[PDB]
């Protein structure tokens, strides 16, 4: 089991913040996961190809079952992850960036200005995810109950979780 | 005259839930005379769209329903098809569809299910499973009459005390 | 100074006799929410998507909005292309605030889900489909509104100001 996670940051990826944002993606699939895994971890700047360039490299050359990116989906001219996402996928799942939004509507009402979305590149499912911890981890919960499902529709690992933090859905 | 598509990867000779349960669900909601125009057929982008085209032009189907070929395995081509033949997309009936079929099903999160119209048709995606199939229904169907009445298709009459449709 | 651009899409209230009830009712909504000095750029024209197009251009464009509203022109009809012409113009769409009005207006009335509005960016402006009757038009605002001026901050736009009584965005710190 391979899962890719991207944190898309002029900033971040300058060495100038601390990557609060991959770290707590890194951390919740760390609670989430009893299975075997292994985290491809990159930073990258705002620069579309850079982006859609990992996003090839971690699906297609390294086998990620899944990929989760963090930024770069706001109002801001330089936010492109939803662009590079759309490009490099062949189809897209509405049905994540909608309850995202309505779950992040909770706690801002500024979770309408994020642009998030997520598709499937051959057999590799991509979500886009918010800059803030907290944000993450939201998002991460009220989605991470489908995933592993989705990656058994496309004969992917069986990823099994520790229940008291996260119950995977298989119908 | 509703239309009602099983997309199936079978292989026809079983017995189809889903398509019963829409042909039920119509049947509780409707006191006015309809009848049902079922085909089942492969998940091939070709023929779901022609089997869409002939129900919507040559036989005037005011609603077309669909069944399947709406997760993510890549045979899954329904959406596809669908905006394929429809020459304005529904973004409000996948949104809803999916946030009530979650309630209950957590992976409707999966489903690409979309509508449109084509022409003067109303087509509709949905689930597989009976239960979603008649939430998604419930959550939308209060819609459709209106939806058909602008269409200056029939006028579709509801038993009010299961189903009330919004007329403004 | 905010400019806010306000376009009524009618073939009849452009016609002219045939007063605009709904862009009066946006004005009035931007009143009773901003307390900062603001100016409405406004226009009423037909249910033309070549038009509509050339308007939303003109007003982020040339006139530098950092707001657009449109009312009119987004149910199941072919002749309302409003949203078609929104999408052509901008660069990305912003698909949460079709979502939220949509479930905002689902509380009222069923026939919600008909309704095609979008909103999206064209540079640094937000364009924001409405519905047409004066009281959707206010359900939709309240709905949206509290994301709008940390939106435009965001853009580098001017910072909009509230009266806190009526509505309260959120700017995160």
């Amino acid at each position: 089991a391979k899962i890719g996670i991207v944190t898309v940051s002029d900033r971040a990826s300058a060495g100038i913040y601390e990557d609060i944002s991959g770290k707590a993606i890194i951390d919740t699939l760390n609670d989430y996961l009893t299975s075997e895994w292994e985290p491809i971890y990159q930073v990258i700047p705002d620069e579309q190809d850079v982006i859609e360039t990992t996003l090839i490299k971690m699906a297609d050359e390294q086998d990620c079952c899944l990929i989760v990116t963090t930024g770069g989906t706001g109002p801001a001219k330089r936010d492109v992850t939803p662009e590079a996402t759309e490009a490099v996928c062949d189809r897209m799942m509405p049905g994540f960036g909608e309850l995202m939004r309505a779950e992040s509507l909770k706690f801002v009402p500024t979770a309408i200005l994020s642009r998030q979305t997520a598709g499937l590149r051959g057999d590799s499912l991509i979500v886009n995810l918010p800059g803030k911890p907290k944000s993450i981890r939201e998002c991460l919960d009220a989605v991470f109950p489908a995933i592993p499902y989705c990656i058994d529709l496309m004969e992917g690992p069986y990823l099994e979780c520790n229940e008291a933090v996260i119950k995977p859905f298989r119908p």
